[PDB]
């Protein structure tokens, strides 16, 4: 437990800490007794068995006056929403674009783990100093048996799937009707219905028509068809992660070097109100 000096709360249960010996800065969640601690070894089982530079690691755990802390993988850019939040701008398409190439990757490896997220949002998707994107948070991520179905309606309401809401079956492309929602959630800085109480908003996310841009003639053909290929109601017609890595949008996606002017920016506005 004194292996760490715990600092600030980072953004929530997440706390920056060094790892005393190594140097090495590290993100630790403080989980209380109360939790579901099944859910909790499912959360951390998910991680361990991830091996991919687009997935957030895990590093171990610890139990200090009842609560365990989960150590795991500290990314100094913070969230795609803290970003959005600190700078107060929404993300421009070729800023857009270089995330979710990552974003899309390491779904791809999830996938092929037959593993799904569940709660894909730009406040799990991590960016590193350098600018690489990474999935994170995986207490709501389920696990498929084989190419089986998950019926747990899990998740948050703006970002779910309408399969998952019909309580008819649902694999790993649920998450990729929430990239969608993300992608416009990163481009207007609110998922579609952010304003309406998300209890309503779940009630019509299988009956209104597939989500659009609130303001369609700033998008480029590309980022509205991409939109469009995320945001299938069937799921069966919907694009999977593989496929998505191949489309227009994301194949014509800048170097990580682009993302160098907001993560500059989103940091010094952070240190800036620290003091
Ligand atoms: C381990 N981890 C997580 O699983 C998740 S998932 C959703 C939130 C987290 N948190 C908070 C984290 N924050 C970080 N890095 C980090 C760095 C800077 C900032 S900032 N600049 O907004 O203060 C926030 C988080 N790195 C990693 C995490
Ligand atoms: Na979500
Ligand atoms: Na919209």
């Amino acid at each position: 437990e004194e292996v760490f000096d715990v600092l600030e709360k980072l953004g929530g249960s997440v706390f920056k800490a060094i790892h005393k010996e190594s140097g090495q800065v590290v993100a630790i969640k403080q989980v209380p007794v109360e939790s579901d601690l099944q859910e909790i070894i499912k959360e951390i089982s998910i991680m361990q068995q991830c091996d991919s530079p687009y997935v957030v690691k895990y590093y171990g755990s610890y139990f200090k006056n009842t609560d365990l802390w989960i150590v795991m993988e500290y990314c100094g850019a913070g969230s795609v929403s803290d970003i959005i939040r600190l700078r107060n701008k929404t993300l421009i398409e070729d800023e857009i674009a270089t995330i979710l190439k990552s974003t899309l990757k390491g779904l791809e490896y999830l996938h092929f783990m037959r593993k799904i997220h569940r709660d894909i949002k730009a406040g799990n998707i991590l960016l590193n100093t350098e600018g690489h994107a990474k999935l994170a948070d995986f207490g709501v991520a389920g696990q498929l048996t084989d190419t089986a179905k998950r019926n747990t309606v899990i998740g948050t309401p703006f970002w779910m799937a309408p399969e998952v809401i019909q309580e008819i079956g649902y694999n790993c492309v649920a998450d990729i009707w929430s990239l969608g929602i993300t992608s416009i959630e990163m481009a207007e800085g609110k998922p579609p219905y952010a304003d309406i109480h998300p209890m309503r908003a779940i009630f019509m996310i299988p009956t209104n028509p597939p989500p659009t841009f609130r303001k369609p003639e700033l998008w480029s053909d590309d980022f509205t068809d991409f939109v469009k290929k995320c945001l299938v109601k069937n799921p069966e017609q919907r694009a999977t992660a593989t496929q998505l890595l191949q489309h227009p949008f994301i194949k014509n996606a800048k170097p990580v070097s682009i993302l160098r002017d907001l993560i500059t920016e989103a940091m010094e506005i952070k240190a800036k109100r620290h003091e």
